[PDB]
């Protein structure tokens, strides 16, 4: 079965470079616009830059290093003829159909399964790679949630955490790159605070994403939570972990567990630095998790570990990563 | 007849701000959000700062320094009840009735003027206060254009020109601040380059402006263009004019001539400056065009001159007085 | 005796702007410029904008609102004639005489009290305004920090939670806007995290802001520390603590502590809003610390309290209000 | 000979990189900090991200894939010790020794050639890659210009109009991102407009780019002049070049005459492109000048070009093949 992109946006087209360049195909590629624009997009990006390879289009195809994939704009999802294009996996990237009440209408265009690359409601099960996808089951999951870029980023250090100190409870901050949920200028939106011109703004905004974290790490219920502040770069975030821990530890002892795991288990999903890194280094960086090693400070069982994220290229990265496991798994 | 605003956006809001400091009563504010978002939207400014009053709202009404202004979010203007609220003059600010076949539904409701605070299609006429007032005639022009906050810039400066010079032809580029017709990141646009991240790009765009003076001051037909550059800043524009003249001149003479009319017959419209100014300086000024004097180049007959407008509260600045013009002539 | 300022720079001008407000005279500005250039920067400021009143510049003095000020380009302090100018406070704002040893220059050239506007090492005293200004003492105290605007951001959310709750320790990040210790473009500097380019980047930072306010409020002494990112704004900062107390609490409670203090003992210092704010909103707000209450969490006796503060005009409001507190004691 | 860099600042750095890919051996590098900072920056890099290798160092060298390089901090160029490396030509890429004078210090360390990467006072020859390297003769040119980056984008332009159609006189400007000379807050500048926080701000500044157009091309000896206005971007920047032409001239044939250019004589220096691009697309782009075909603009013999060019890299490019130049000619 072929894979499929319902939005084509900064997530997917991210997601659509990435499987590319794994020669994993995409066959459809579903947006609300025209083809010469999403060729436009692909071609040229603001952040990762010139798409390596040619792009081409006509009024039916993208052609992406002389391969053809049908590009269509169709705004209503049960219209979206995946199975003519011989799609049964689809990546869900619009934003708009994150209640798999919505999602499930791919369904009924002939998909078998949807990746819904956000927080959902109503989902089969949300996998974070790495922490659990192993609970993936493809005879009874076929809506999953990848989560969101901020949980992938929190849900690696906390696995650590607590396997090697146990957790008690935590509260985080992620300090984030804007995205385009938000307000260039201040303009009406449902959140107050995302109404407000996001690129000269320190911004609070709400964020489930460490509630979140207990739907891969359930030892987590009802004791992590936290909140985003959203500043003016362009991609790029950090999550600010202070959690308490079941015994006193240095700083030393955590970085060390945090290293181990980069270096085993959690390899390519959880990444340990010791450099004096700042934003534009991890740009492009494909990891969930960077462990900002010389940031992190212990009070006894009272500790705060940094990890950085691309939000986009990370994230996008465990999109892929998870559409070739639901792919091998049939 | 009392005053109505159909987009409480960054120009409506600003226009209301200027309009309620002025003892012009505004008696509708129209949008699509609720009075809660459009209450708060006016209090918090993140260019203009707080609200120098009291702002309240319930389901019906906002409330400010006291007095109650309906507000409702009716998304056809044809529905808009302007005649309840005795509303005669429409302030068209909402950026998507710039077509007058549009617009004109505002006197399907009551209204007997509307104001379009852009370039328009199909308008009775195009004014540029302190250039063409004069030629508004409440008997012929009912849909009018104020044109854009751009021609605002230009008119002033090369009404000087052809008048002390005489131009033989002139082109022009504005380094100008993003707006919320750009994007906060790469996304879908009509216009590709305006698709583009805003705030981390310089980004090129096709400007009617210069063809736009070329009417308000005619004798210029054929003899102006331009372009506009969108540059990372929230407010303020520079307009950048190089003109050949029927002349020769030098920076000195030009400048006398600018100077001269800022402070005589287009008082409170042209400025003028021998300071060595930033873009931060000119926010909010109030003027349409201000000359920045030490930037002024001669080579002979041809001449490079640079005006700043903040192109939100200097043209709003221009909008109120085209309302107080049209409700001074009935 | 009157006062001085030595660095005029971001925190000296706002100084210079507040006491000058206050009617409080400043007799001697020391920089390393000329004062057509001193002059200029005080005119025209890239976020307060346009000094209110006149301002104009001879090679020997300021003139403000017709006022001359002495304003001189001495290198080195102990050469900077106080007294003759009828200087004995001296606003020690350059950033480059912090250690006490250096800022006793200043008592060479006769001034009698230093406060340096910056963490010091071997200052007689550290003051925070509303926490522990009672301690000053005149006979004694005659270099004086006012610490760092972090620290003045947290101390007095810290008082208040230790006097209502009780605190066993606490840890914080303060989110703060670039300042001009940083670099506009990657170069040298002796933190390789501020080597970077400020304003396309978050950047991790070390803060000794946390373990000095157990220099105002002992009880933190070795249960504080935290860490600065900053980002690509211009002023304004948030400070975000999360801090372990010594009873389980409700978010409500916690508020509710802060509130009371803000509309009580500690007025003028600690505001408190939930209004759904951003950083433009808290610009050129006098406050040391604005809670933001809509961000307060709380899980059982661990809470997480937010709290903004312009870290150019509050900060610069507690040295105003620090410069009549060492007047008024004589 | 082999190669030295004084000044490993943003210029220095990408002029290593792109000498290091082509196979040009760098034997001694200096600077003003320690060699830990020159490794870290050559490695970190905010625009041009991680360096395609790796990089290591002790006291006394860098070491690049392997490879050693001298470095040293000596802040008076007669002591660097450029014969025990074994350098013949050094890149003066500093900012402080741009005066002849001065730079003919490293000549009196063994130094036989030095390009000064900026425009400089008594040199014996300017030269821009392209318009007039073949004037470079190696018996008589010992202190050599590569002149602004600016003037390397207008020359290869204004080269092609005359050629073509011949060109009265013109007048141009550069939007360009801002540099190091600038301030990241309000600050004490020889420069009154470049004091100002440069990535909040639209700043004009003095140019002698065109006026320097006429060192390689004396058709435009007091003929060429403009304007800076520095933006908030970190790189990356746009020449929009007004010319009066010997007679009337389509965009059409103005466009072709670039593109004839671009793709025969001038390949390599001058690009050429019909693409809707923004800055963030000619970021790394080696070329000195790309045209962006659909801003061209004519009215009868008067012209206007923009002209794109990566400030860094682009110039960077010249640089290195300057370099590559003088190897070759002895
Ligand atoms: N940007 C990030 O950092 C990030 C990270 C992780 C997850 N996400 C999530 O990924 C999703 C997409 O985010 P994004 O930042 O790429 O958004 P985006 O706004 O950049 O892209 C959304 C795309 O969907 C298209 N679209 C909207 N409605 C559509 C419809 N009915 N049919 C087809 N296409 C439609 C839009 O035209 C646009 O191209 C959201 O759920 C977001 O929360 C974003
Ligand atoms: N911002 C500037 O610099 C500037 C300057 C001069 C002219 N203008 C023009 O002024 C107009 C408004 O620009 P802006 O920058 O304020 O835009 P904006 O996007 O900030 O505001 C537009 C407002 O219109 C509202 N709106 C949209 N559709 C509506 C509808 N059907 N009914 C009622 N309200 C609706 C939106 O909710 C929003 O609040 C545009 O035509 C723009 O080109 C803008
Ligand atoms: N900016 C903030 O947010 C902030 C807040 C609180 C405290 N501070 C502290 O206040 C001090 C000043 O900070 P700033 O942001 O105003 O710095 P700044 O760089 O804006 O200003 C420093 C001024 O001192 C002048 N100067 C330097 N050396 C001098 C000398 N030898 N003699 C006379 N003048 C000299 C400089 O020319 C400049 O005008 C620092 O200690 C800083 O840590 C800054
Ligand atoms: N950045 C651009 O866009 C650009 C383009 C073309 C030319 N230039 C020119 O190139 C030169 C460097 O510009 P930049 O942007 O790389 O500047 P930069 O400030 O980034 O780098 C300058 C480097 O020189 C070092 N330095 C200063 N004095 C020194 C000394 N005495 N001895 C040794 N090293 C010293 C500094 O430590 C720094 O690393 C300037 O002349 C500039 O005008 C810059």
């Amino acid at each position: 079965m072929k894979v499929g992109i319902n939005g084509f946006g900064r997530i997917g087209r991210q997601v659509f470079r990435i499987l590319h360049s794994r020669g994993v195909e995409v066959a459809l590629i579903n947006d609300l616009t025209d083809n010469k624009t999403l060729a436009h997009l692909l071609k040229y990006d603001s952040i990762y830059h010139r798409f390596p390879g040619e792009v081409a289009y006509d009024d039916q195809y993208l052609y992406v290093d002389g391969k053809a994939i049908r590009a269509t704009a169709v705004k209503d999802p049960k219209e979206i003829p995946w199975a003519e294009a011989g799609v049964g996996v689809v990546i869900e990237s619009t934003g708009v159909f994150t209640d798999a009440d919505k999602a499930k209408a791919h369904l009924e265009g002939g998909a078998k399964k949807v990746i819904i690359t956000a927080p959902a409601k109503g989902e089969d099960i949300t996998i974070v790679m790495g922490v659990n996808h192993e609970a993936y089951d493809p005879s009874r999951h076929h809506i999953i949630s990848n989560a969101s870029c901020t949980t992938n980023s929190l849900a690696p250090v906390m696995k650590v955490l607590e396997e090697a100190f146990g957790v008690e409870k935590a509260l985080m901050t992620t300090v984030h790159s804007y995205t385009n949920d938000q307000r260039l200028l201040d303009l009406p939106h449902k959140d107050l605070r995302r109404a407000r011109a996001a690129a000269i703004n320190i911004i609070p905004t709400t964020t489930g994403a460490a509630k979140a974290t207990a739907l891969v790490l359930p030892s987590l219920k009802g004791r992590f939570d936290g909140m985003a502040l959203r500043v003016p770069t362009a991609t790029g975030s950090i999550s600010d972990i202070t959690a308490l821990l079941k015994r006193e530890v240095t700083a030393e002892e955590v970085n060390a567990a945090l290293k181990a795991a980069a270096e085993g288990p959690l390899k390519g999903i959880l990444a340990y630095t010791e450099d004096e890194i700042v934003l534009q280094d991890i740009v492009m960086d494909p990891h969930s998790s960077i462990v900002d090693a010389k940031l992190t400070k212990a009070l006894g069982n009272m500790v705060k570990v940094f990890a950085w994220y691309d939000n986009e290229w990370g994230y996008a990265n465990r999109v892929a990563d998870l559409v070739e496991l639901v792919l091998r798994k049939g």
